[PDB]
């Protein structure tokens, strides 16, 4: 089956009255238009998307809902540097750097933490910089992302 | 004589016996370690700074202090974009998309306030991340510089 509009976000609806079965992307992938799946339950599933999120694909985007069947997006789990910023100033610094390396760069659960993919010379920056930082499996999750030029 | 090394600052002296001469500096003008300008005055001078401030020369820093005479700088006033951001998130989205071009960034009056030197991509890029700037002439002072590694 082929899918050419995306129908919103599971946060959007209660997904307890729906069997949702998940696409999974790498959260490399997620800006993709044009691409082919198989469902965590088999289903052949290929989207080419008239208009996707600029962003890309975020977690639980639905690409297909029929009565109580949804079919939505994973984000794998990817090896992650977490960061920790102690200050506004701080904060700047360091995505002001991680902007200069050209280094993706994500929203944290909080106002002072973000998230980039685990790279050897990231991790030397900060620890450069002396920022806290933690390298652990999470998700970068489209919706967080700092844009490029966006 | 060759200008070796700093003698503090303008904001330290006891000026009721100094007279200042100014050597005008543009601001991208101010990290160099070696070179010459001619003051206001029309003075030469040369520098070749052994433990010159990291970020570079700052307003007031004092080049030349004897008989009576000091040579201080002044950094001229130039076209720049005052970025004013409103959130936390703002600042990282700034920071990082002017990190991203490469471009000058300095520290602001406030935590939320950042400047740039005034180029044309820089402001399309920050009227397009929907943040409040405006352009003013004002000093680029190197104390205030952000910096890379
Ligand atoms: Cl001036």
């Amino acid at each position: 089956m082929i899918i050419e509009r995306l129908v919103g976000n599971l946060r959007d609806l209660n997904p307890l009255d729906f069997s949702v079965d998940y696409v999974d992307l790498e959260w490399f992938e997620t800006r993709k238009k044009i691409a082919r799946f198989k469902t965590r339950q088999g289903k052949d599933i290929a989207i080419r998307l008239k208009d996707a999120p600029k962003l890309g694909l975020s977690q639980g985007d639905i690409l297909f809902k029929e009565e109580k069947e949804i079919i939505a997006v994973n984000i794998l789990d990817s090896e992650v540097i977490h960061i920790q910023a102690k200050s506004v100033a701080e904060v700047a610094k360091i995505c002001y750097e991680i902007g200069n390396r050209h280094a993706a760069l994500y929203y944290g659960e909080s106002q002072f933490e973000f998230k980039t993919p685990f790279e050897k010379p990231t991790l030397a920056l900060l620890e450069k910089l002396g920022v806290q930082n933690r390298v652990l499996s999470s998700k970068l999750d489209s919706k967080e992302r700092l844009t490029v030029s966006m």
